[PDB]
């Protein structure tokens, strides 16, 4: 039969960005960088062999992702609305979900592959993750309500790599984005800024 393995590999590293002071009446930026580090599978989804052994060909689809919330709440109960500023090359798709941003980079497809390899590693299994893809731009607008002062956000999301191995050409997979709000978000994005007012 053919068969189809797909596996995510989550990133999750801390960074912290500083908004330094800022009014109501500007919508802050911050950027998120892909930094390429140990992942850990997540999920997966396999019908398939879980090891190629050099011997045999398989054919790889590997598409990049992050999931970024469209709104955060601060540790004093305000609501920051996320809107994307620049977001480069990637693909900004379901754009009707109310809750989440999902952004897309497909950069492998349909490559003939015999390389030695585990195509089904299990969740909790590392691997170091290369590649390197373009930062995503956000900007804040605040509530006209926002206390003044000093604020620390916590900003959880998902960042990672999807590894689709097939028996195939013209395999095709995509995580259901349903599916990609509920992974773990391994990254954080920490937003400082200071509420001057305005």
């Amino acid at each position: 039969m053919a068969w189809n393995n797909i596996v995510f590999y989550s990133l999750g590293d801390v960074n912290s960005y500083q908004g330094g002071n800022v009014v109501i009446t500007q919508r802050p930026q911050f950027i998120t960088s892909w930094r390429p580090g140990i992942a850990t599978v997540t999920w997966n989804q396999c019908n398939g062999p879980e090891f190629a052994d050099g011997s045999w060909a398989y054919y790889r689809e590997y598409i990049a992702w992050v999931v970024f919330p469209k709104k955060v709440m601060t540790k004093n109960g305000y609501p920051l609305f996320i809107e994307v500023h620049n977001k480069g090359s990637w693909s900004e798709e379901n754009t009707g979900d109310n809750d989440s941003y999902f952004f897309l980079k497909g950069y492998k497809w349909d490559q003939r592959a015999f390389d030695t390899a585990n195509l089904c590693q299990k969740p909790g299994e590392t691997t170091r993750l290369t590649e390197k893809f373009d930062d995503i731009i956000f900007k804040v607008a605040l509530p006209a309500d926002l206390p003044l002062g000093d604020y620390s956000v916590t900003i959880p999301y998902t960042s990672g790599i999807q590894r689709h191995f097939a028996s195939y050409l013209g395999a095709r997979f995509k995580i259901p984005y349903n599916v990609a709000k509920t992974l773990p978000r391994e990254n954080e994005m920490l937003f400082l800024f200071k509420n001057i007012g305005g």
